[PDB]
């Protein structure tokens, strides 16, 4: 069996599915069904069980086993840049993410975890997987950085795979849950359905993000499940574009629309990532080699999928 956390999650749920499409359905999801709308991500999904993190975090520390697990994928975390509760965030992400490692070391499970780009903070360029490169603008980015260092310590020793993506800017199918934290290709087709001018933050000109579309994340994790490098992986496309470009792709298969441009949000100043853009040097010299979708690609892509 695999276990997936965040399995009702976006990227988590696209996991499942990338699974289910290798023929692989003995599949344990462990999320929060709080927000029960996040079900249709799982509905025409095929799995084994459900479990409450916080049920599957019980069973973790008092080392139940699961059966013959395979692999753990950790989607599961606190997914909000905006959330600033700390406590809960380096207990939810931090800690939780510690547990799961250790479990995983001690059965030499393979664990496959969730990084983020948002660990690289203000950067022009040099995006490169090393603490040297490391300095998170929130909470967030502080509780996936810790764990990142955590993890290097743990490396040298480990006598099973231990993988985390560093995550750039994903968007695609089964994000719909997400509110405010969904993707900006999500946001625009939802205002452009309502009759709703599309929006931006103002000065999007001069803000780029590596955009890279969720079925190439799915890939990833897969294949390095398959081929069981260790390491901790940049995920994006390796070509940062303008959210103007998003917009663009997004307009033009609406065939409508006009941008309106946004005050900046408040609570995002001096908290914000004006520029990113993976260095896949890493990725590729682990063997991983197959291309990924750009911006025009994937949100036309997404586009249809949405519609
Ligand atoms: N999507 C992106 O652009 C992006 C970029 C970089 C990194 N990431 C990371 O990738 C992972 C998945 O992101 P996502 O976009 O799929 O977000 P998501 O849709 O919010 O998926 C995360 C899911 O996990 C649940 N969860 C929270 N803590 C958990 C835990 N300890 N164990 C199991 N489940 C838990 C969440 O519910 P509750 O929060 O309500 O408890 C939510 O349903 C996260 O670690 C996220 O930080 C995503
Ligand atoms: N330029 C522009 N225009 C309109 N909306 C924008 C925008 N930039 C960002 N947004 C919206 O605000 C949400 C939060 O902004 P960020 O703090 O920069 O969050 P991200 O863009 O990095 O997206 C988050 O990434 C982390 C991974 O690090 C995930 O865990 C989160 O779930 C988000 O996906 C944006 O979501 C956007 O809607």
């Amino acid at each position: 069996m695999i276990i997936v956390t965040g399995g009702a999650g976006f990227i988590g749920s696209n996991i499942v599915k990338a699974l289910n499409d290798k023929g692989i359905t003995d599949i344990l999801v462990v999320d929060n069904l709080k927000d029960g709308t996040k079900f249709v991500n799982l509905v025409d999904l095929n799995i084994a069980d459900y479990m409450d993190k916080e049920d599957f975090l019980i069973q973790i520390m008092a080392g139940e086993e699961f059966g013959d697990v395979e692999a753990i994928f950790h989607e599961g975390a606190c997914s909000s840049t905006t959330e600033w509760d700390g406590k809960y965030m380096m207990d939810n992400n931090y800690q939780y993410s510690k547990e799961l490692l250790h479990y995983c070391l001690e059965r030499e499970i393979p664990f496959l975890y969730a990084s983020s780009a948002a660990t690289y903070g203000g950067r022009t360029s040099d995006f490169i997987e090393s603490r040297e490169y490391e300095k998170p603008l929130n909470v967030f980015g502080y509780s996936k950085f810790l764990f990142d260092e955590y993890v290097r310590q743990i490396l040298p020793e480990a006598n099973s795979q231990i993988v985390g993506f560093r995550y750039f800017n994903v968007y695609g199918p089964r994000e719909g849950h997400k509110g405010s934290m969904a993707s900006v290709a999500f946001h625009l087709n939802t205002q452009l359905n309502n009759g709703e001018s599309p929006k931006l933050f103002e000065g999007s000109e001069n803000f780029k993000r590596d955009f890279v579309y969720v079925g190439d994340v799915a890939d990833v994790n897969l294949w390095f499940l398959e081929n069981g490098v260790s390491g901790i992986f940049n995920l994006g496309t390796g070509r940062a574009e303008s959210f103007q470009a998003v917009a663009d792709a997004t307009l033009a298969y609406h065939k409508k629309g006009q941008i309106e441009y946004i005050p900046f949000p408040d609570k995002l100043k001096g908290r914000y990532q004006a520029f990113t853009q993976a260095d896949l040097t890493n990725l590729r010299a682990a063997g991983y080699d197959k291309p990924f979708k750009t911006v025009a690609e994937g949100v036309t892509e997404y586009m249809a999928w949405l519609n």
